[PDB]
């Protein structure tokens, strides 16, 4: 059944709750972003109001074929009324179109639902600065102190420098980048920009990217693989067998592959710096795992929460085990005693 952490009390609303059939008592279904564990269940047969960003609404219409009459896109940073209740959508610094949602309950309670987010100090100057938030529905993906990772900027500088050096040393090297969802577009776009190429990809992935309102996108991507020396492939193909196979397909245009796998966290984060990352190599194929995250590190999460000072925290990730739930509740209490709220 629908878990309690997907329901907004005092309303008829749910958040990211599309796989339970008709949730009894739900008058509006909000969708924070277009990732499959969150939209799971939506299709052209859905006949309840969906509230989301413009970009998420473009993906719902073009990829899932949800009918236009049920898609209700809202502008960001704007007070809107939904079924009698004031709401605001805020940028979540996750993937394109991802939002956090502020609910102002008729009784005076204010609720923030982060969706998935990568906390940033810029959020401390949004509309959140303007009033107290009582309850926080928090993306706790990386809520443990082992999870450190570099800034997105540091990671993109590493990728751009690595690719440019390799292709300038060998003009017959191909660059390949893995993907299995929206998000992390800066990785392949920044590498293609330094190389003066468009990124080549499948018709399905091109259609997806054309929904994202990215400026000048027609100048940056293409379905013509032959004209491109940065290719995108399914993350599943980013291994030596899949890449050897891909190289055969390019008809002797290339004699070397340099590939990137933008993972979340991996245990080499506890020991190694970004300047010291090395690839896995077999023959003329090299694969780099780069720690490009679209979720909060532990320290970013802790700074946001100690700033916001909520009265109550409801985790939305890692909630399925008693050991994970107890660990998280211990950190929440530490943070509250340290900061004095
Ligand atoms: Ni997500």
């Amino acid at each position: 059944t629908c878990p309690f952490y997907k329901k907004i009390p005092g309303t008829g609303f749910t958040v990211d709750a599309f796989q339970y059939g008709v949730v009894e008592g739900c008058t509006a279904y909000f969708l924070t972003h277009f990732h499959s564990d969150h939209y799971a269940g939506l299709s052209k047969h859905f006949t309840f109001p969906v509230y989301c960003s413009e970009i998420t609404g473009n993906l719902l219409k073009n990829k899932l074929h949800v009918q236009e009459q049920y898609i209700h896109p809202l502008p960001l940073d704007t007070e809107c009324i939904v079924n009698g209740v004031k709401v605001v959508l805020l940028d979540a610094n996750h993937c394109p179109g991802a939002v956090m949602i502020l609910f102002y309950l008729p009784n005076g309670t204010v609720i923030l639902h982060t969706g998935d987010f990568r906390a940033d100090p810029s959020m401390e100057r949004s509309l959140l600065a303007d009033q107290k938030v009582h309850m926080l529905y928090l993306d706790t993906t990386y809520c443990s102190p082992e999870y450190t990772f570099p800034s997105q900027q540091e990671v993109i500088r590493f990728a751009i420098n690595t690719a440019f050096e390799a292709v300038t040393l060998n003009p017959h090297a191909l660059v390949v980048c893995g993907t299995y969802s929206i998000g992390k577009e800066k990785v392949f776009l920044a590498i293609a920009d330094v190389l003066g190429s468009k990124v080549g990809m499948s018709q399905e992935k091109y259609k997806t990217l054309q929904c994202l309102n990215i400026p000048e996108i027609n100048s940056l991507i293409t379905t013509d693989m032959c004209s491109s020396l940065v290719h995108l492939l399914p993350m599943m193909q980013i291994n030596f067998k899949g890449l050897q196979s891909h190289l055969k397909k390019c008809g002797g245009k290339y004699n070397q592959i340099l590939a990137f796998r933008p993972t979340g966290w991996t245990h080499s984060n506890k020991f190694t710096r970004i300047a010291d990352v090395i690839p896995q190599t077999k023959g003329n194929i090299s694969i780099y795992g780069i720690p490009y995250s679209e979720h909060s590190s532990y320290l970013e999460m802790k700074r946001f929460v100690q700033w916001l000072k909520p009265q109550k925290i409801i985790p939305t990730v890692n909630v399925g085990t008693w050991k994970s739930r107890s660990t998280m509740e211990k950190y929440f209490r530490e943070w509250k005693l340290e900061a004095g709220y």
